[PDB]
């Protein structure tokens, strides 16, 4: 019997913000690591494992939008980062691109994780357009470096947050919606790893769908009542915040969880929704979990790659 260790690593300010909010929300059987140049922010981290990088370079401050300093800071702390990762089967690196620490250190952290043997997923943001063209260009270089370092990459352009708020939505509430991409994906994978299914998927199947793939989508949908399977599948692949939509996916892992009422017909319905939206012949890895505690609820988990 295999017991997969999942870790979430926040790098720089936004990444550590996400880690803090995820710890506050409550996650279990996931270990958190906080990496930053910024010593004051690290003192505020709720993560059990904290790594201050680059103290000789920044004297405990952030990198001040210099990504070469973020990169050197991470490289010079490689052994400490290795030691914190060692044992992970899967690592999610989350970071905001555009500054110095995230842009520069997050790709180094991802490279170290993949070298340490972890299946490595990046979930990163691109800056708001109001932050200007130079920030966007610097962020794009970070995204390209992340993509070269990870197994799979999910990019959230922060401009998409402007599509889901009204004029009064608090900034912190918008940021929590972006956090959910990472948090729900980690949770869905954790649940898949842990909970035996009637058509069982496990961590090896996650490795197959994600290893050395590039862009990815991770989504969960929940619905009930009539058309629940179709509605849950549509929610799983809906991507108001994602740079990489479902369109073009050539590989999909889809797990359906439901109660004893889960029908063969509705499972096919859900699978067809996903394949129709991808508009490709999708290589599906299909799973099913019967949770009898569920009554009318259905949960569809999707990981899509092969773009
Ligand atoms: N969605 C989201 N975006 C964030 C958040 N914090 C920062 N951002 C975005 O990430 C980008 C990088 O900010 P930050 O993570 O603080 O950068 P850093 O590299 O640690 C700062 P320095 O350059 O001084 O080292 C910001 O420009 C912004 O677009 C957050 O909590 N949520
Ligand atoms: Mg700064």
């Amino acid at each position: 019997s295999h017991m997969a260790t999942l870790k979430v690593i926040g790098v720089g300010g936004g990444g550590n913000n996400a880690v803090n909010r995820m710890i506050d929300h409550g996650m279990n059987n996931v270990e958190f690591i906080a990496i930053n140049t910024d010593g004051q922010a690290l003192n505020l981290s709720k993560a059990e494992s904290k790594i201050q990088i680059g103290e000789k370079l920044t004297r405990g401050l952030g990198a001040g939008a210099n990504p070469e300093i973020g990169k050197k800071a991470a490289e010079e702390s490689r052994e400490q980062i290795e030691d914190a990762i060692q044992g992970a089967d899967m690592v999610f690196v989350t970071s905001g691109m555009g500054g110095g620490t995230g842009t520069g250190a997050a790709p180094v952290v991802a490279k170290i994780a993949k070298e340490m043997g972890a299946l490595t997923v990046g979930v990163v943001t691109r800056p708001f357009s109001f932050e200007g063209r130079k920030r966007q260009t610097q962020a794009a270089a970070g995204v390209e470096a992340m993509k070269a370092a990870v197994d799979t990459l999910i990019v959230i352009p922060n401009d998409r947050l402007l599509d889901i708020v009204d004029k009064s939505t608090p900034m912190m509430e918008a940021f929590k919606e972006a956090d959910n991409v990472l948090r729900q994906g980690v949770q869905g994978i954790s649940d898949l790893i842990a909970v035996s299914g009637e058509v069982n998927l496990d961590f090896a199947d996650v490795k197959t769908i994600m290893s050395n793939q590039g862009s990815a989508l991770m989504g969960i949908g929940v619905s009930s009542g009539e058309n629940r399977a179709v509605e849950a599948a549509k929610k799983a692949i809906s991507s108001p915040l994602l740079e990489t939509s479902i369109v073009g996916a050539q590989g999909v892992l889809m797990n359906i969880t439901g109660g004893e009422s889960l029908s063969l017909f509705e499972a096919q319905e859900a699978a067809d929704i996903v394949q129709d939206a991808a508009d490709e012949d999708v290589n599906m890895i299909f799973g099913t979990v019967i949770n009898p505690e569920l009554q009318d609820e259905i949960v569809v988990t999707v990981i899509a790659t092969g773009f």
